[PDB]
């Protein structure tokens, strides 16, 4: 499972939206991003630089931790 780091996410609105950007990629099957942890965990294959793009497309700030 891939390991995240956003930052920026200070909202739920924020989290949902992500969750779904994330889910975009090709290759991922269920995530797991919190509003607290600043984390976006990843159960899909993806790659973590197909991830974080999605991320920083909604205009916040993302980094792998792999």
């Amino acid at each position: 499972m891939l390991k995240l780091k956003v930052e920026g996410m200070t909202c739920n609105h924020c989290v949902m939206a992500v969750t779904k950007a994330l889910k975009k990629v090709p290759g991922v099957e269920k995530v797991e991003v919190s509003l607290e942890k600043g984390e976006a965990l990843v159960e899909g294959t993806a790659d973590p630089k197909a991830l974080v793009q999605a991320v920083e497309e909604e205009g916040y700030k993302a980094e792998v931790l792999a």
